[PDB]
């Protein structure tokens, strides 16, 4: 139950978040076999819930009555996401006890292979007693059946907005994604090396090419949205953080990582891979159900801010001296922020794909799978979201700074015809 000092040695780094580190287990106990653990960490930029959040989150009052920030998010994902998103492909992860040496120990055993701009930012949340026990999609179904290909992606938001509420100015939101404008501040604030080449809208565009131009894209450039696992350990794509444009080296070494799993000629494996992927995303259409609750996002921040300061009960300093939504009752303001933060959710989770040569011998046959044509394979497929968490009501703030930076930087060097 509870995960004392010596049970550190057993877990080992496998990535992290801006606010969750993920080991995954290395021991042999039934108990974590297959499994990782999610560990919540404390930012030095930063009881459960503030006042303003219990009255948002109020219609689903498990959540507003949580004794700590594990089974929030637990709860959440149980109560608020599942029911949007289905619970074939969504696992809330179990609860676990644990004691304050564990998670010392665990930060200084995991410090060094972490990124350091990373440990800069925030380390392990010692305070808690709890932490997460999912299970490790990098391995297909729970407790095997041969080795297990998975594929991480963080797909973003692949809609363009189409609000009333975006300024004259900041048309230029109509015609770019998002993901493309946000690009150029990275890059700009030497939080990326280069541009990447991928447009979430192609991933989302419901078409088969365009959604293999954006694997084939997520491949060149990860960054920190793209990660491929073998039986666990990390074989393309940077842990913890973006990571470089794919080099002839790493290239190299992945298309080395895949032989046997992908049947092929030397050096094919790769975009047969590729195709495999693409093949599987498409297929499933799991990719339309997240774009929906993404699209909750209705009005966009430019929209939704103003119904942030009415929830806040303060008077809007983004209005001068609407009508439109400041007439709004209370009522409707709530579920514009509530749908905004769920939208939120789901733009920046991370879907897992879990791939392994069809098994004859299932005692159910699956019923997706992907037939690989030139190389005479099937296998079979599992999709699950994953990092889905609840974001907090005080971020509306600092989410219309940001977007009103990304937009004003765009536009800036647009004007440099
Ligand atoms: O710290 P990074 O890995 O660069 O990613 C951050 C981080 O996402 P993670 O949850 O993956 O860390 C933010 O979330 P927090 O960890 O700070 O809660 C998230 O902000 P929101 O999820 O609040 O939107 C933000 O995404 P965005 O840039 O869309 O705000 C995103 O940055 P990138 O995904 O752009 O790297
Ligand atoms: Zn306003």
């Amino acid at each position: 139950m509870i995960l004392e000092e010596k049970d550190a040695s057993d877990w080992i780094y496998r990535g992290e978040g801006g606010a969750n580190l993920v080991l995954a287990y290395a021991g042999s106990s039934p108990l974590f076999v297959g499994k990782v653990i999610r560990i919540q960490k404390a930012r030095r930029n930063d009881s459960v819930l503030t006042s303003d959040e219990q009255h948002l989150w109020r219609e689903n009052n498990e959540l507003i009555s949580s004794p700590n920030k594990e089974v929030l998010e637990q709860r959440y994902v149980q109560n608020v996401i599942i029911p949007l998103l289905g619970p074939k492909h969504v696992d809330a992860g179990v609860r676990v006890s644990v004691s304050k040496e564990f998670l010392e120990c665990v930060d200084k055993k995991v410090t060094k292979q972490r990124p350091l701009w990373r440990v800069n930012a925030a380390n392990v949340d010692t305070s808690h007693d709890s932490a997460l026990i999912l299970n490790d999609h990098s391995l297909f179904s729970q407790g095997s059946g041969g080795d297990c290909i998975s594929v991480e992606i963080k797909p973003k938001c692949g809609f363009l907005p189409t609000s009333r509420f975006i300024g004259k100015e900041n048309m230029l939101k109509t015609s770019v994604s998002r993901f493309k404008m946000h690009q150029l501040l990275k890059l700009e604030y030497i939080e990326i090396s280069e541009e990447s080449e991928y447009d979430p809208l192609d991933l989302f565009s419901g078409s088969k090419e365009r959604v293999l131009e954006a694997i084939k894209a997520l491949y060149s450039t990860p960054q920190n949205n793209f990660r491929v696992f073998l039986n666990g350990s990390l074989i393309l794509g940077g842990s913890g953080e973006s990571t470089g444009r794919t080099s002839p080296e790493i290239g190299y070494a992945f298309e080395d990582a895949l032989k046997g799993f992908i049947q092929s000629e030397d050096g094919h494996r790769t975009e047969c891979f590729l195709q495999l992927v693409s093949d599987a995303v498409y297929g499933s259409g799991v990719l339309d159900r997240l774009l929906e609750i993404q699209k909750l996002d209705k009005l966009d921040i430019e929209g939704a801010i103003h119904c942030y300061y009415d929830i806040i009960n303060q008077p809007c300093p983004i209005c001068k001296e609407e009508l439109s939504l400041h007439a709004l009752p209370l009522d409707e303001s709530l579920k514009i922020v509530k749908e905004y933060l769920i939208a939120a959710t789901a733009k920046d989770c991370s879907i897992m794909i879990s791939f392994q040569s069809r098994n004859a011998w299932d005692s159910e046959p699956s019923g997706d799978y992907v037939s690989l044509k030139p190389t005479n394979q099937t296998f079979d497929y599992k999709v699950h979201f994953i990092d889905l968490s609840l974001k907090p009501l005080k971020r509306m703030e600092s989410y219309y700074k940001l977007d009103k930076k990304i937009i004003s930087f765009y536009n800036r060097k647009q004007k440099a015809e």
